């Protein structure tokens, strides 16, 4: 299960489908007016997240919009060969827009150096905190999560199956970590930021939660027990609250081991 291995895609719930790689999630959110992507994975997973979608049983070219969460390699690498492949539009916060572009992170970022670059993309533009994203009769919402990098965007939405309908969130990664010259003690604003974003996640809507990093809500451990209780296997109410302790937790204790 690392960043660029294949993984046999799914349907999560209702129109949300897992189409990411076995250790970095991919969603592909679909209806019959085209899909939304929302994140890339490696640029080796790329192949796989393409894969994955026609296994699914879409088309490429229906796909109309790819979101960013942010622009680390593992999560990003693979958008600008999936937008080279369906010809959508990349969205993303302000502040990750240019990294997108280019593939090179700015050295503000937790983990520039500590990750390679990768493909920069075409097409890509900031989304406002807020802004709802359109789609035939899907619509997804954009809220700020800065932080783990400063354009971080956590992305929300609606699914029905079977006339139940469900609070979805993308939730963009809450975590201290950095290359290892990086100290979050030396960066207040960062570290304010990381505090406002876990604020923020804890009160969004959060009937099911996809992680970028998918073990983090337990995706895999979930997804097995589909099999057996459908798709509420997904469905846990305090997913994003607990995210959101979880990096507050792992906050306090890195800002500790450096000093
Ligand atoms: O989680 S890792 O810091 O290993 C990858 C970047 S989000
Ligand atoms: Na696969
Ligand atoms: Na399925
Ligand atoms: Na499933
Ligand atoms: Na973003
Ligand atoms: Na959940
Ligand atoms: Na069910
Ligand atoms: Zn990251
Ligand atoms: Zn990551």
């Amino acid at each position: 299960r690392d960043w660029s291995s294949p993984q046999q895609p799914f349907t999560i719930y209702g129109n949300t489908h897992y189409v990411g790689t076995g250790g970095i999630s991919a969603v592909l959110l679909s209806s019959p007016q085209g899909h939304i992507l929302v994140d890339g994975t490696t640029e080796k997973g790329a192949q796989v997240v393409a894969a994955n979608i026609r296994a699914m049983g879409f088309k490429l070219s229906d796909v109309k919009y790819i979101l960013s969460t942010h622009s680390h390699e593992d999560h990003a690498g693979g958008i600008s060969a999936m937008q080279k492949l369906t010809g959508a539009t990349v969205l993303a916060g302000a502040a990750n827009v240019d990294t997108l572009r280019t593939g090179v992170s700015p050295k503000s970022d937790p983990q520039f150096g500590s990750l390679s670059n990768f493909p920069g993309s075409a097409k890509v533009r900031a989304v406002a905190d807020g802004e709802l994203v359109k789609l035939g009769p899907l619509a997804v919402k954009a809220h700020a999560t800065p932080g783990h990098t400063e354009g971080g965007i956590t992305w929300t939405w609606q699914s029905c199956e079977q006339g139940k309908c469900k609070d979805v969130v993308f939730a963009d990664s809450l975590t201290a970590v950095s290359a290892d010259s990086y100290r979050f003690s030396d960066h207040p604003e960062v570290v304010a930021s990381l505090r406002g974003s876990f604020e923020a996640v804890e009160k969004l809507s959060c009937d099911i939660a996809i992680a970028a990093h998918p073990e983090v809500n337990d995706m895999w451990t979930r997804q097995q027990r589909a099999a057996k209780e459908g798709n509420s296997a997904y469905v846990d109410n305090g997913a994003c609250r607990a995210i959101a302790a979880a990096g507050r937790k792992r906050l306090e204790t890195r800002l500790a081991s450096e000093k």
